[PDB]
């Protein structure tokens, strides 16, 4: 009876807040981790929402598993209203000439191929019912040049390419496909790097015109807006959630 | 007491639906017309919301009147949470070589100067309280070249310039300033232009990848999202509401 959303992730950072936002809006939420040990955290991370959450172990770089997991979800729930491609990694070295090819391949595998696999199998099902929403997560580095994050940015550019291409291809099938482009977001990972003193909050906050960091809630709200049933006419679009970064 | 929004318009087309959207979300709404006689329509257009609506006669091309009306609103309500620059005109002729300078100046006056005047005086007030949101209405023609709508397109490009410029300028002052870029929207005006027979619906909807026209609700929903209290980190952005038009 509830709309059903799959988030690649859900246990930390942006993904957890995305899960919470859909839960607060009466969705059934499928969340994932590579680690089966995370399933037991559910009643404690999402106190009152436990009954509306389903766990799946999933590595998005494993195409066969992506197909299996999405098939399982469709079989169990008989619907797949929304896919949120949250899973992503950033392996930041130094300048381009010092970067490791193994790092770039890992980012490609997770950020590009993982998003591609999830789209590919989600769309096979969404096509049949001529409805659904996909929201991909890019970055400001997906729309501009960012020193020391060139390779990550390249993958996030590629994500935008998958978003716009798929959008145009599936536009007449009533499926919406959009992306968000967050600026620097204060996740748990960043908060502890600030708390360990070796990273000044104001130092990184200053790259945004708004002179503050983004929150996981800022991102979750944008994703929810693009995904919900009241989105009838927005597709192929990249929503910047960046404190004004891309406008200068 | 209630959040207060000013819309330049409110009696027809996109502007009416924007009023309705803010009303449904518990705002007090100031709506305007150049024509004082429209005020008596309010109990009939907005049956159950009449108590939460205030009428102001306003021509946005008259800078003195813009300053007067915004001052009167702030004096009476003691707040101005949101400004929506809805007022705009399209005077289409033929190719660029056949266009009338008088038509261009009219569009410049309403679409560029009107938006600028309202921003200018709204920001003098919002600056004082370090909060507020402005949503401007541009167009897909503000982000692409559109034969036979070159002059209108030029004014809507200019709107984006005002949007991005002010966003960066006021970002550190807590004020959000964004725009929407709608595709072709089925308003009352368009509905009857299809009814006359000069246009087929399928004919003009075919320019959008989604193969349908946008609605006034589509636009109102996008505007509300950018304007509401839960937008903390989106500024300087142009939200496309165009059935995928700009993604091709
Ligand atoms: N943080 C930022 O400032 C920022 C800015 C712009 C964009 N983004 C993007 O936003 C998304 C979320 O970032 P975040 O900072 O919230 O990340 P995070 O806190 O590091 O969490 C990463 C999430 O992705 C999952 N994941 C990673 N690799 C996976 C794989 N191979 N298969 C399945 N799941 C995998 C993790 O699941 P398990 O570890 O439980 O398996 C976890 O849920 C990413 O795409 C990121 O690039 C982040
Ligand atoms: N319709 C579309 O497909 C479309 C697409 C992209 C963008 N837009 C833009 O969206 C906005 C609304 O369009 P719409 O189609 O809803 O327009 P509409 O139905 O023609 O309504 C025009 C509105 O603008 C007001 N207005 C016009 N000139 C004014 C002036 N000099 N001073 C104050 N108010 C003035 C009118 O008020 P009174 O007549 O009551 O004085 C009315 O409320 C415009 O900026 C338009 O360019 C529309």
């Amino acid at each position: 009876m509830k709309k059903n959303v799959l988030i690649t992730g859900g246990f930390k950072g942006i993904g957890k807040q995305v899960a919470l936002e859909f839960l607060k809006n009466d969705y059934h939420v499928c969340i994932t981790s590579r680690y089966f040990e995370k399933e037991k955290r559910i009643p404690h991370l999402f106190s009152s929402y436990e009954e509306n959450i389903s766990f799946y172990q999933l590595d998005v770089t494993d195409e066969e598993q992506v197909n299996e997991i999405i098939n399982k979800i469709v079989k169990k729930f008989g619907r797949l209203d929304v896919l949120v491609n949250n899973a992503g990694i950033s392996l930041s070295d130094g300048l381009l000439t010092e970067t490791k090819t193994t790092d770039f391949n890992k980012m490609i595998n997770t950020n590009i191929l993982g998003t591609y696999f999830c789209m590919k199998y989600a769309l096979k099902h969404m096509q049949k019912v001529s409805c659904g929403a996909i929201v991909n997560i890019s970055s400001i580095t997906g729309l501009s040049g960012f020193p020391y994050s060139i390779l990550y940015g390249s993958t996030k550019h590629a994500v935008i390419g998958l978003t716009k291409g798929a959008a145009v291809e599936f536009a007449d099938k009533g499926i919406k496909i959009n992306a968000v482009a967050p600026g620097i977001i204060k996740t748990e990972t960043l908060q502890k790097e600030i708390d360990s003193g070796e990273f000044s909050e104001d130092s990184i906050s200053s790259i945004h015109p708004m002179q503050k960091l983004g929150t996981t809630l800022d991102v979750a709200k944008g994703i929810y807006f693009l995904a919900n049933e009241d989105n009838n006419f927005i597709t192929g679009h990249v929503l910047s959630i960046d404190g004004g970064y891309l406008s200068q």
